[PDB]
This record gives C-alpha cells, structure tokens and sequence, in this order.
C-alpha cells in the first residue's frame, strides 16, 4: 500500500489574517494538546506503511493530524476559526472510525478531546 500525500498546509493565494481566536487556536489550544502525554500519536499523518495498517487509508477518506493543523495555524491556511476546529473534530472522529473501543489509541483521544473542550471553552470572541 501507499500513504496519500499530507493534507495542504500552506496556500500563498489564499488571503490570510491574523486575529485573536487564529492565535489562541495555536499558542493555547494546539500548544497545550501537543505537549499532553498522549498526543505523540497524533503529531503527525498516520504512517500506515511503518504501522502496516494497510487498510487504513481504505477507511479514512479524510485524514488529519496535529501536526498538519499546527502547519496550518502557522501558515494562516486557515481563515476562520471553524476551519481548525473542524480539522479537530475530524481527527477525533478518525480516531474513532478506525479504532476499537478500549484500545489505547481511543483512551489517548478522549483525553486530548477532553482537553481540547476544555481549551476551546475559552476561545476569544469572534470579531
Ligand atoms: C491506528 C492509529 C495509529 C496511530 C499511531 N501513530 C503512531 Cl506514531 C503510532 N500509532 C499507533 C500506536 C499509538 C499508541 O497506542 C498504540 C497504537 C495513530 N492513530 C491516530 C491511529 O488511528
């Protein structure tokens, strides 16, 4: 099998702005999750070749993974804050399709989620 290439981080014609929830979503929220115990998993795409999880990108039609959201929130690919907290909820719920109940990787996420719930409670408002 074959991994798909990372999804896009960085798109130059897009307009892009900086403004307080774009911040927070990176130096609060992304940087807290990141430096969790369990977020190593998540830091980066699903090598489903090293994994030899050939199936993987069978099922998962719309990856995502921390890493490509902390690119993102760097390169200002995102211009609403929906945008990365859907990129949050979709990396979850991956999580969720693939895997079992009770297995590691579904403990490690409802932490990081939990977390993430807790973080995102105190998201700046909307201008
Ligand atoms: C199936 C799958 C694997 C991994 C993953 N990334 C790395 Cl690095 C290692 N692993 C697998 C182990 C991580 C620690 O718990 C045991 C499994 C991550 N995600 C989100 C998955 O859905």
């Amino acid at each position: 099998s074959m991994n798909p290439p990372p999804p896009e981080t960085s798109n130059p014609n897009k307009p892009k702005r900086q403004t307080n929830q774009l911040q927070y979503l990176l130096r609060v929220v992304l940087k807290t999750l990141w430096k969790h115990q369990f977020a190593w998993p998540f830091q980066q795409p699903v090598d489903a070749v090293k994994l030899n999880l050939p199936d993987y990108y069978k099922i998962i039609k719309t990856p995502m993974d921390m890493g490509t959201i902390k690119k993102r929130l760097e390169n200002n690919y995102y211009w609403n804050a929906q945008e990365c907290i859907q990129d949050f909820n979709t990396m979850f719920t991956n999580c969720y399709i693939y895997n079992k109940p009770g297995d590691d990787i579904v403990l490690m996420a409802e932490a990081l989620e939990k977390l993430f719930l807790q973080k995102i409670n105190e998201l700046p408002t909307e201008e």
